[PDB]
């Protein structure tokens, strides 16, 4: 089908015929759905406007939600402590000032070592086996131990901590009381430990800057927002970068001699893939006012879906191949980690995994196979990423 519709674990195999109608065709595309006209929205498929609607928070605004569900903010019940991601400016800014603290290139460098340990003791393990799902053996977990760093998880209780990972995930994704009960309880307690020995984390930085302190609750209230961001975030992405990379790479021998004979050129190779896979899809805004694109007007108080997936792949920006893979491509100004005020904190720590997996991949399974026709795709509208990816090395 070329029609708009969001995307299901059926569609997600090739949504990018029905982008490519959008750009051509509809550039500002009004849905109106036939059984609840009232929730009718709009969609943005160019880069241009993709990318100059992210930027601009004043009229684009984040507060109400990020799908196309209208009322989505009192019916998962995040209004009272909304998470940074659905805060605007100002209210968004100093939070975002402190958090990143906990982001600079000193946290991945750190972590990158325990990364290359885990994909090496993973890829081993499956090339022994001949192969097996590369997604529940590798792609699933290692995020969620990257997460648990960044929070300034103990080593010690990441196994526990992947546990309430996966069932958040899981549950989120198209649930997980228990879960979110434990985590709630461990942060609690972590957030506490932080007041006297404090790390280079966020959490950490968080407390050291003061949020929560003396019976200032909503400080702490905020502290566990974030840590659901993290999780809700950090994991069904990166295992969407991952694992989709895999079919690209596995049909185009070409681009991976490329990087076979020059691994400098892997770290550019991951952009390429962070554009085709762009594991954030889309996510949407509220428009603040009318605003008019071309000869479309957007009128005040309606969600616009912003298509990442399509603004990465629009001809306007990368050219008439903007469908294929070319590792020396070097694209700029993606999408894939969104442009603005809310641009991801986690980009270096994902394009790291991308590099490190890809690395590895390379050197140790460069024989390897994919039936693309038996990846499994998980459900949900704004993140692709497979549950599953059969894999074979020989
Ligand atoms: C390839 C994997 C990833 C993708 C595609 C991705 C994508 C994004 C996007 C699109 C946003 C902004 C959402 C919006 O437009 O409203 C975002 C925000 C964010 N991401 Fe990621 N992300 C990835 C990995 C991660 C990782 C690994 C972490 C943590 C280590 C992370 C942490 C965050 C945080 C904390 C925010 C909120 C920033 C803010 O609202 O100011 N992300 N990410
Ligand atoms: C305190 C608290 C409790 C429960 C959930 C969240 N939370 C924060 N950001 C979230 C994002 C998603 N996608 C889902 C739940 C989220 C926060
Ligand atoms: C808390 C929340 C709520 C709703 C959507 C998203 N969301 C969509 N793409 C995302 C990517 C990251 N890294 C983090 C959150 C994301 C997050």
């Amino acid at each position: 089908s070329h029609e708009f519709q969001l995307a299901t674990a059926e569609t997600w195999p090739n949504p990018w015929p029905m982008y490519r109608a959008l750009r051509d065709h509809d550039p500002v595309h009004h849905v109106v759905p036939p059984q609840r006209p009232e929730y009718d929205y709009y969609v943005l498929s160019r880069h241009a406007d993709v990318w100059s609607a992210a930027r601009d928070h004043q009229t684009f605004s984040s507060a109400q939600g990020l799908t196309v569900n209208y009322g989505e903010l009192e019916m998962i019940g995040l209004h009272d402590t909304p998470p940074m991601v659905m805060q605007d400016p100002p209210v968004h800014t100093e939070f975002r000032k402190l958090v990143s603290r906990g982001f600079t290139p000193r946290q991945v460098e750190t972590v990158e070592p325990t990364v290359r340990k885990f994909v090496v003791e993973r890829l081993e393990k499956l090339r022994a086996n001949g192969g097996g799902d590369i997604v529940t053996e590798l792609f699933k977990p290692l995020p969620s131990m990257v997460v648990a760093h960044y929070l300034g998880v103990p080593e010690e209780d990441w196994t526990q901590f992947d546990g309430w990972t996966q069932a958040i995930v899981a549950a989120n994704a198209v649930g997980a009381l228990d879960a979110v009960g434990s985590m709630m309880a461990y942060f609690t307690g972590l957030i506490e430990r932080r007041r006297t020995e404090p790390a280079d984390d966020a959490i950490s930085h968080l407390v050291a800057a003061g949020v929560g302190a003396d019976g200032d609750t909503a400080g702490t209230l905020s502290i566990l927002a974030f840590t659901f961001t993290m999780v809700t975030g950090g994991n069904d992405t990166v295992t969407g970068m991952l694992g989709g990379s895999m079919p690209l790479l596995h049909r185009r021998p070409d681009q991976r001699r490329l990087l076979l004979d020059d691994p400098e050129g892997i770290p550019d190779a991951v952009e390429e893939l962070l554009r085709l896979t762009s594991p954030v899809q889309g996510l949407a805004r509220t428009t603040t006012r009318d605003v008019t694109i071309g000869d479309t007007t957007i009128p005040a108080g309606r969600r616009v879906l912003l298509l990442y997936g399509s603004a990465n792949r629009d001809e306007r920006q990368y050219g008439p191949d903007a469908a294929e893979l070319d590792v020396t491509r070097c694209p700029r100004n993606i999408l894939t980690f969104s442009h603005g005020a809310h641009h991801c904190l986690g980009a270096a720590a994902a394009r790291m995994q991308c590099r490190v997996a890809l690395t590895e991949l390379l050197a140790r399974c460069p024989d390897f196979e994919v039936a693309e026709s038996r990846i499994v795709w998980s459900g949900g509208s704004y993140v692709r990423r497979p549950l599953s990816v059969p894999f074979r090395v020989t």
